[PDB]
C-alpha cells in the first residue's frame, strides 16, 4: 500500500450492480456517490435507489442518459432519495414513485472537479471519498478489460458517454491508477471494476466531468 487509498475495503462501496438495457449508469453513478457520503457522515451506508433518480429525475434523460449533478440537486429539491429496497431498480423508466417514508439519504448540494484537474480529483477521492465521473468507455478494449491498467491513446477525452465512480486510486506494476466502479455487472471487468491510468493527461477525459454530494 503506497500513497494510494480503495474504499471497497473500507465499507464505503457497495457491491457492482447492473444496469442491464436501461443507459442509466449515471443514475448508479450518482447513487454510488452518495452512498459513500452517507457512510463519511452517518458512519453507515445503504444501497440507494437508481430507479428513484431513474424515475423522477426529469432534467435526464431515464434510460437514455443523464447527468450526475442532475441527480444530486434533485436529491437536494427533493429532501431525499429512497433506498434501493423502498424502491428496487426495474431496468426501465416508470412514473415517479418517491416515497417520503423510505428515504435513506440527502444532500445540501455539489461540488465539480475542476475540469481535467487530476490532481485535485485525487486530492477528492482522499479527502471526500468516491467521487462520479464520466469518461469515453467507448473503444472495444475498454468493454473487453480484465486486468492490469487501462491505457489507450485512442481513447477520446471530448466523447464522455459512460458515468462510473472513482473509489480510489493507486499504482499497480509502475503504473498509476484510478480504481473505477462500473455498472455493467460483477461478471465485466475485475469483479466489476477496471484500474485507468491516472497522470496520463486525463486519460480517456477521467477528470472532465467529476463530482461529488454535499451532506
Ligand atoms: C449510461 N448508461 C449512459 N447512457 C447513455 N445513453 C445515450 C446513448 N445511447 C446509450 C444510452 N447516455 C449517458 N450519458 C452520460 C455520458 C457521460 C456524461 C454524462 C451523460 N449515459
Amino acid at each position: 500500500a503506497p500513497d494510494s487509498v480503495d474504499y471497497r475495503k473500507k465499507g464505503y462501496v457497495t457491491p457492482v450492480k447492473n444496469q442491464g438495457q436501461c443507459g442509466s449508469c449515471w443514475a448508479f453513478s450518482s447513487v454510488g456517490a452518495l452512498e459513500g457520503q452517507l457512510k463519511k457522515k452517518t458512519g453507515k451506508l445503504l444501497n440507494l435507489s437508481p430507479q428513484n433518480l431513474v424515475d423522477c429525475v426529469s432534467e435526464n434523460d431515464g434510460c437514455g442518459g443523464g447527468y450526475m449533478t442532475n441527480a444530486f440537486q434533485y436529491v437536494q429539491k427533493n429532501r431525499g432519495i429512497d433506498s434501493e429496497d423502498a424502491y428496487p431498480y426495474v431496468g426501465q423508466e416508470e412514473s415517479c414513485m418517491y416515497n417520503p417514508t423510505g428515504k435513506a439519504a440527502k444532500c445540501r448540494g455539489y461540488r465539480e472537479i475542476p475540469e481535467g484537474n487530476e490532481k485535485a480529483l485525487k486530492r477528492a477521492v482522499a479527502r471526500v471519498g468516491p467521487v462520479s465521473v464520466a469518461i469515453d468507455a467507448s473503444l472495444t478494449s475498454f468493454q473487453f478489460y480484465s486486468k492490469g491498467v487501462y491505457y489507450d491513446e485512442s481513447c477520446n477525452s471530448d466523447n464522455l458517454n459512460h458515468a462510473v465512480l472513482a473509489v480510489g486510486y493507486g499504482i499497480q506494476k509502475g503504473n498509476k491508477h484510478w480504481i473505477i466502479k462500473n455498472s455493467w455487472g460483477e461478471n465485466w471487468g475485475n469483479k466489476g471494476y477496471i484500474l485507468m491510468a491516472r497522470n496520463k493527461n486525463n486519460a480517456c477525459g477521467i477528470a472532465n466531468l467529476a463530482s461529488f454530494p454535499k451532506m
